[PDB]
Order: structure tokens, then sequence, then C-alpha cells
């Protein structure tokens, strides 16, 4: 089957491009001087944008599809969400977890997402969801490379056998070590928990992704320990701080001091715009803070930052179709990244930057890489974002794994007219 | 003598009740269907409210009755108060302490208080006040069960031989181990001081009551260490955090996170409304914060909180008659617990909740308990509070130990009329 992608636009490049495929890899990328004809074994991008696959750097596949079960959250807070989740966690079964994880994973495949990092709550002696997710990881592997992050949701030091269970999760095969220092009983447990997390990541050679300062508390500064420990161990690339919503509330002087360390450390940041706008600012009356981390500033400083969906129809977020362009849309608005170039470059926040966060080794439209790429029916990132386009084709190992025939809208004026909303 | 209390109202109960007494204990409690006749050996509550005795969970009997000696405070701050007290402490004698402690204790007996926890400053190599108070404890025992809390007023780590003196105080018989982490030179001394306090309480099997975050500093969070250490040691019931006025100034997000630990830990909280309204907010100009801990929220969350008088005519508070209904009145206003039910249930804050704070084993109107109870000439808690009623009778071991013949007010209109201010 497929030998070429033709008539492709590429972000930050002029003109049209031909992507040659061989043995499941990209063999060569060649500029075109005009439109190429279609032929058998050519997939025509039709002057749409070709990008490496969307990435979901932060989702909770063990909580997905449980919104309102057994009860709703309600106050719309992180803290009530954890309480509601704890009630649902007591009701987990193996098949329950696999079915719900797979439901969301199919939406993700449909949405051109080929790389997903799922957190899985390991504050659970039975490790029910983890055992299920390890099977799901193997099952979905033809379509999605799933990383599993062992997430000690109720604390490492603040939950019975929390450290032991976290380590057990790694011994069972979790790819990433998690932590939640702002949810530990004390600041000292918070800091200690990070030492323990880093020690485990080094013992097992695993990545780190900390739920870090997800709280509107200007004194929640666990991020400095995450970055300092990464710098000390020389392991920045392998380390991620998720959320860091407290950073929205820091004074500017501390933030400036901190940013030097953040860039030196080389650690990654995940913002979760759909969830953060909902859960943050809940303790303000009016005015009410936005509560997303300092994405615009990170980008300006060359600090790697990217966007996750976080929860899809779960205890913290009742909405979602696991759509990364939608996540991006919310983040651009709330972060005021609304300049033409900022919007256009927005795709990086859900592609390349997220690949870096996942420490991916085979990602991007480049000769020698696996032929994993998606085609958006749009002229550039700005257009894709504005029109919230579907993924026309998703290609993995040089084979089509998803396609969307786009909607067709007609208005019946003096004559019928097709409406495509371009611009 | 006394065999029965008749015509008694009880909080949260309908109708009238008869309380049978035998051998200094309550033998039985029986509902009445109407008013019972008086007889010899019956004490007639006269459809007034019968409750277990008032409790003073936080007072400084070593500083009581010293207001303005040798100098006044003045700025009306915690910090100047400590300075003024230090000057008075240098002048203490054995008999001086006993006489002043006894003066306030008699006001307390008159006010139906049968349980008192006094702090005693043990930042004093001579332990003068402690030695006096240990004698007072034995002397007053027929009327008041006095707990002595060893209070390292000038710090454990920040005062010469502070830890040794604290331990000496326990060896001499103090019932409760104190601490003052926000007054230690550094945050690290604050945290360390709490480890040392818990270690002493476990070594000697004593209760803990920390002067905790009594400061308008949003960064004073020693309460999380007090609660975490209690939870770790499984000793919540035995532990109290006094004041926690900093909590008035916390952001809502941290407070929400903290509250989960506060409820899990099971520790007790004392607010001191008369003193807190006076000493807190002194560093604000306008607007000026109230500075009482989050009493309303604690009650809503089922966290045990109660009220103390703190200082009676002392270096921090020049007023007082050691009257718990007056303390309660101030707290209801400043905390905005002003709903009918909130006011009516206010008695719990100076009875049952305070008994829990003192870890009392024989408290409440229940069969088998000691016959320790007081009678208020009021229909319910709301009425008692509104009219600031005296204690008509105080009964201990089934014997009357105090009584008040109430004031009689007459207005001379066209005819004389008795005025009772009911409603
Ligand atoms: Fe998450
Ligand atoms: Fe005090």
């Amino acid at each position: 089957a497929l030998q070429t992608i033709i008539n492709a636009r590429l972000p930050g490049e002029e003109g049209l491009w031909q992507i040659h495929l061989q043995d499941g890899k990209i063999s060569a990328i060649d500029a075109q001087s005009g439109v190429m004809p279609i032929t058998e074994n050519s997939l025509d991008a039709e002057q749409g944008l070709v990008i490496p696959p969307f990435v979901e750097p932060h989702i909770h596949l063990d909580t997905t599809q449980t919104a309102g079960q057994p009860n709703w959250n309600q106050s719309g807070t992180l803290f009530e969400g954890i309480e509601r989740w704890a009630e649902r966690k007591a009701l987990l079964t193996h098949d329950d977890v696999k079915q719900r994880a797979w439901q969301t994973l199919k939406w993700q495949i449909a949405n051109g997402i080929q790389h997903v990092r799922t957190h899985v709550d390991v504050s659970d002696a039975t490790l029910t969801a983890l055992k299920a997710m390890l099977e799901v990881k193997q099952e979905v592997a033809p379509w999605i490379d799933l990383q599993i992050a062992a997430f000690p949701q109720e604390g490492i030091l603040s939950y019975p056998n929390g450290e032991a269970l976290l380590e057990e999760a790694l011994r069972l095969g979790a790819d990433v070590v998690g932590a939640i220092p702002h949810f530990e009983f004390t600041r000292e447990y918070g800091v200690e928990s990070l030492h323990k997390t880093f020690a485990l990541a080094q013992k097992y050679d695993r990545l780190i992704d900390v739920h870090c300062d997800e709280i509107d508390d200007e004194q929640s500064r666990f991020v400095e320990t995450v970055a300092a420990l990464a710098h000390h161990e020389g392991m920045g690339a392998r380390v991620t701080a998720s959320h860091t919503t407290a950073m929205h509330s820091y004074n500017g002087a501390y933030t400036s001091r901190l940013f030097r360390l953040l860039k030196m450390s080389g650690i990654n940041f995940v913002a979760n715009p759909l969830v953060n706008i909902h859960l943050q600012g809940r303790f303000d009356t009016y005015p009410k803070r936005r509560g997303i981390t300092r994405v615009k500033e990170m980008l300006e400083s060359g600090i790697n930052v990217c966007f996750g969906h976080d929860d899809v129809c779960g205890p913290w977020y009742p909405l979602g179709t696991a759509n990364m362009l939608q996540v991006l849309h919310m983040g651009l608005h709330v972060c005021q990244l609304m300049g033409y170039g900022q919007i256009n470059d927005g795709l990086n926040l859900i592609t390349h930057h997220s690949a870096r966060t996942l420490n991916l080794q085979d990602y991007g439209i480049a000769a020698g890489n696996s032929a994993n790429l998606i085609i958006l029916p749009a002229e550039n990132g700005f257009d894709a974002l504005r029109r919230q386009v579907p993924v026309r084709y998703s290609v993995r190992g040089g084979k089509v794994i998803a396609s969307t025939q786009p909607a067709q809208t007609t208005v019946y004026l003096e004559q019928p007219e097709a409406i495509d909303y371009k611009r």
C-alpha cells in the first residue's frame, strides 16, 4: 500500500511537500514546485497540513467515563474531585477499567493521537486499575504507544504503604513515577516525597511526572524541588511537572528567580487548560483568577511546556471528546496567546512539545523516523485551530489507522451554497 | 441530701426531664409529661436548662489578675504582652501565684465551671508558678478538676534550657505538654519544637496543647505539623491546637487541603474570642481583620472546636469575669454564627466540645456519670446566651457548690412591673 504522502503543507515551511514512505518509515521528504497528481499508493494531503501525531501528555484513563459515579463533583474543586474519585475507586473492577480506558482510547485514535501518557492511581493496595491498564497498554499498542504513570493520588507519605505501593507499581512495569507533594499532610512530607520519587526513578530507570502545586496557594513551591533534583541528577529530559497552577499566583520576583532554575534544569511542564479553568479560582469570589501555569512566559523563555486534557468525562471534568485542538483552543484563550503567530504556533503545544515531555525517541516528520503522521484539512495551525478541524487521516507505520470524512454544510439561499467557514 | 433534679430542660430534647441521683452519680434520666412538684431532696430546675458544667479549656492562671503590673500592654499585641509578662514573671512569688490563681478560680466556681485547663509559663528556671499551681490543683480539687499545661512561653529551642525545663515540668506532674512554634526564632525551630513536644507527650503519656500560629501571618502553618504528628502517632484525641489565628488569613485553597488532614487527625481546636478580637488585626490599618480561627468552617466540617477565655485581667486582656457565656457571646458575633440554630447550639462550644478537648472521661448528663451539672435560668441555649444568665445552681458529686439568686429589676410605671427581658 502507501508509498507517498503528496501535496503536504508543513508548519513553518513554505510551499508543498512530498513525503516518501518505505518499510513503515519515512525514507525522504522532498519539496514540490506545484500540485502533484494523485495515484494509487499516494495519500493526497490536498494542500492540508501534515504533522506528527497529536500527543496526550496527561490523562487519567482509570477515571475516564465515570463522571457522576457514584456522585457528582459538585463544588468543582480538585479536593472534592479526589473524594468523589475515592468513592469510585472502591468500586473498580478489572473489566470496568479496561472498558472505560478503551472507550476513551478509541476517541483518541479517531483524533489522531498516537502517544498517550495515562496516570493511574496506585493509592490502592489491590492495584486494580494498574493491572487492568498494563493489559490495555499491550492491547492498544498497534495504534497508541501508552505510557503508564504510577500516581500516588493520596500521597506517598500520607497514605498507608504509599511508598511501597508506588515501588510495587514500578516493579509491575509502570513507565513513569508520580507524586503529589501539595496533597501530602505537610510541606516537609511534600519535599521528602520528591526525594523518594527521584530515588525510585533512578533505581528503576524510569521517567518522572509530578502532579505539582495543583492549588491556588502562592506558598506551594514544590516545583523548585522537582527542578533542583532533576538538575542535580542531570536528568531534566526525563522529568515533568504537571499542572503547576500555583505558579499563576506567585509574585513576579520569585517567579523570575525560579525561571533561571527551570531553564537550567531542562524539565518539562504540562498545563491542562480545560480542567485548570474549571477547578482553579474556586476559592476566589470576584475577581476570580484564571489559574493556568505561566505558559506564555515559559514559551518566551524557551522552557518546554505543552497541553493535556487531564480528565475526560471523569470526577474532575464532566466534558470532553479527548480532542487536542479543543484543549489548545482553551489554553490559547485563557493564556492570552492570541497573536496570529502565537495561535499559529499553537500546534507545537500539542505535538512536538508534548513528544519532548514523553521523552519520545521516534517522533516527527523526518527521514528515518517511523511513518507516523496525521493530515489536517487546514492551511496552517491558525486555520486548523480556528475551524476546529477533524483529523482527515491518521497514519501509523505507513498505514491508515483512522479517517474522517468531514461534515458537509449547505445553505439554501437563492441557490444552494456550500459553507466551509474559510477565510 | 439531693436525690433528684426535676423540671429540667435539656439541649436538643423536647419537654421536661427528671435526673435521679445516687451515691454522687446520675442513676437514671426519665422524661416527664408535665411539671413535677417540689419536695425535700429535689432540686427544682424550674423548667430551666440543665447541662454538664461549663469548661475553661484555655486560661493562664499564672498571669491572671496582673493587668498593668508592673506596666501596661499598651500596643495591645501578643508580642508586647509577652514582654510585659516577662517583667511580671521576674517578680513572681509562690504565695502571689496561689492567691491570684485562687481569686480567678472562685469566679470560675461561681460561673459553673468545674473543668479548667491552665497554661503555666515554664520558661523560668525556678518554675515558681508551676510549683504554686501544683498545690492549687490539689487545693481546688473538690470544686474544679484543674489540668496544668506546661507552657514554654519563650520557646523550647529559643530559650536557654527550654527543652530541659519543659521535661522537668512533666516530671513534676504537669498534665499537658505545650509549645509555641510561631514564637521560636525560626520556622525550622518551630517544626523541631513540635517533634520534641510529641516525643515528650509519648514518653510521659501526657496530653498536648500547642499555642499554635497565634499570629496574623499567612505563612504560619505549624498547625499542619501538629495534626500530621497526631495522625502518625494515632493520638488525635489527646492533642489540641490553641488559637490558630493565622488560619483566619490563609488562602481558601490551602485551607481546603488542610481541612482533610484536620478531620483525619481528630485533633481539637481552641479559639479565644475575647482575646483574639483584641490582639489580632493590630498590624492592619483599615480594613482590619477579625483574626479568629475558622470556627464556623470547623463546625461545618465536624472538626472539634471550642472557646476559652485565655487571660482574665492579665497582661494580654485587661477585662473579664471568667464568664463562659460572655466568651461565647463574643465568638458568635465575631465568627458570624448568628443563625438561630447556630446561637442555640453555641453552648456546645463551652461544654461538650471543651470536654472533648480536655479528654474528659466522666462528663455529660448520662446514667453512670458523676452528678456534675449546672442549672441555667433559661429555656434553651439561645435564651441563656441572649440574656447572659447566671448559673442558678452548680452541682458537683450531687452536692450544691455554687448558687446565684438572680437580679430583680422593677420599673415604676403607672404600677410597678418586674422586668425579666423575655421574649
Ligand atoms: Fe492529572
Ligand atoms: Fe494562652
